[PDB]
């Protein structure tokens, strides 16, 4: 039975928690006690404010349809509500605490009806699409005219104010992004937008969006490029234009912050406040991209090691992005370099990821993992993407792990303190408190070896003597989160306890 050593150290790398890192795409049970919700992905590209139409493109049939009200579970009669897909999802973001990021049209057209299957030479312009204008520069209406060829983004931003008030209010609509993987668009979207994106084209169209934006709430967050993957972050998947305008830029990523940076300058306003990107690993393992199936041993046990690919330097996962493309590789150190260099100050968020293995334990214990490294990474947002429908229980397991460990919304602490482990391959451990207490310490600790518990011998560094612990876990056996053995004795700020193999545990310590 080996032994591991961590140090926990209250003192030491207190760096805030932003509450946004436990964020979803579709809402999982209900009971994750999320902070975050975003409305966001393929179909928001062509999604008419209007009249709540929106096209599935390659994803299905490019077919223009009603599925954002059947999955928002509005009624038909809300379904022709000016809004109703936007106001149900954020009415149930105020009901949830949660902020709300709502994404805005960028590619050119949204749906004109729910007519179903879009044919090729019934691209827009056509009678199946309306045109997006940003700015109106015409009286606005809560009741927008339904029967012209367009939507006007700010009439739906002011809509919006209107009904909740501003972003820098409680009730407010939050955040904005700029479309969803422009990169994709002449993939994902042919029928809307079948050329490939340029970089300057997506410059140009971002300002001018972001602008009209920011006329209407000047408070909101603006998201953007929503770029799909490492292909876009790298050369915007091979933009037409990317050899005349990159320069001396090192990837795509720097000339959109650079790009960006500028025309705030020339406008006299922040016109992006959030680099928003999806992360969905390429790490493979038994042969199988860990993203795509469950997959054999060795899948699983990709699965659990490819969060180092996040911040471990030491770290090599087996994928094309590793192979040829080390030098950008931890991934979230890279991408705050870049931001804090190109345009300061700005943010950063994933808005779409998954470690695939939903309904297993490697998925469990993976998302253990990510929650915690991405809280102690200064990532400001990020929302889990369901790679696979119906119930996820292993990766809900993950955010009631850290969110609701209790059956009583018991959540980990808002300031990330420094935690380290001996043996990171098959050990992690994130640590926090509340307040600089001195008083309360969360700790999640992980096994991620299938075959060989371990003794975590745990030294403690704080202004007060621990003096027991509760602890709550889940395992290979169940997916719920049960009260596992106390902890009753603390000696000198040290204790011991044994992990089995793939359960991760968050142990609870108290001054008394
Ligand atoms: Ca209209
Ligand atoms: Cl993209």
């Amino acid at each position: 039975a080996k032994t591991i050593t961590i140090k926990v150290d209250t003192f030491k790398d207190r760096k805030p928690i932003s509450p946004y890192i436990y964020g979803t795409n579709q809402d999982l049970a209900g009971d994750e006690n999320m902070a975050a919700r975003r409305l966001g992905g393929n179909r928001m590209t062509g999604y008419n404010w209007e009249n709540n139409m929106s096209n599935a493109g390659s994803d299905w049939q490019q077919s223009s349809d009603n599925y954002l009200c059947s999955n928002g579970g509005l009624t038909q009669a809300e379904c022709e509500k000016p809004g109703a897909v936007t106001t149900s999802f954020h009415d149930q973001s105020l009901k949830l605490g949660t902020y709300s990021l709502v994404t805005l049209p960028m590619a050119g057209y949204v749906a004109k009806d729910g007519n179903g299957s879009v044919q090729e030479s019934e691209a827009a312009p056509s009678a199946r699409w309306n045109q997006v204008v940003n700015a109106k520069n015409a009286p606005f209406q809560l009741q927008p005219d339904l029967n012209d060829n367009y939507v006007y983004v700010d009439e739906f931003v002011h809509f919006l104010v209107n009904k909740y008030g501003t972003a820098s209010t409680k009730a407010g609509v939050k955040g904005y992004a700029l479309d969803n993987e422009p990169a994709l668009w002449s993939h994902t979207h042919p029928r809307i937008h079948g050329e490939k994106v340029g970089a300057k084209e997506l410059v140009d169209r971002s300002v001018s969006l972001s602008k009209a934006v920011k006329a209407i709430d000047a408070g909101a967050e603006v998201f953007g490029p929503v770029l799909y993957g490492f292909g876009a972050y790298k050369d915007l998947q091979t933009a037409p234009d990317w050899d005349s305008v990159k320069g001396n830029y090192s990837w795509f990523v720097d000339y959109y912050l650079d790009q960006m940076r500028l025309s705030s300058q020339v406008e006299g306003k922040r016109l992006l406040d959030v680099f928003d990107v999806h992360w969905y690993p390429e790490a493979m393992g038994g042969g199988i991209r860990i993203t795509n199936e469950v997959g054999n041993d060795e899948t699983k046990k990709a699965r659990m090691q490819a969060p180092r690919t996040l911040w471990d330097p030491t770290y090599k996962e087996d994928s094309w992005i590793a192979q040829w493309n080390s030098e950008f590789l931890p991934i979230l150190p890279r991408l705050k370099q870049s931001v804090d260099k190109y345009y300061p100050g700005t943010k950063l968020a994933m808005t779409e990821y998954s470690y695939g293995g939903e309904n297993d334990i490697s998925g469990g214990i993976a998302m253990t993992d990510v929650l915690g490294i991405l809280g102690k990474n200064d990532v400001y947002m990020a929302n889990y993407w369901k790679l696979k429908d119906g119930v996820n229980n292993y990766v809900s397991a993950a955010y009631k792990l850290y969110r609701n460990y209790d059956g009583k919304n018991s959540t980990f602490g808002d300031t990330s303190v420094s935690a380290q482990t001996s043996d990171i391959v098959n050990s992690s451990v994130h640590a926090s408190v509340t307040n600089a207490s001195d008083k309360e310490l969360h700790l999640v600790v992980m096994n991620k070896s299938m075959d060989s518990a371990f003794d975590a011998q745990f030294d403690l560094s704080g202004a007060k003597t621990y003096i027991s612990g509760k602890v709550w876990g889940f395992d290979k056996n169940s997916s719920q989160i049960k009260e596992a053995a106390p902890i009753t004795q603390i000696s000198g700020n040290r204790f011991t306890y044994t992990v089995p193999p793939l359960t991760a545990y968050h142990i609870v310590l108290t001054t008394g």
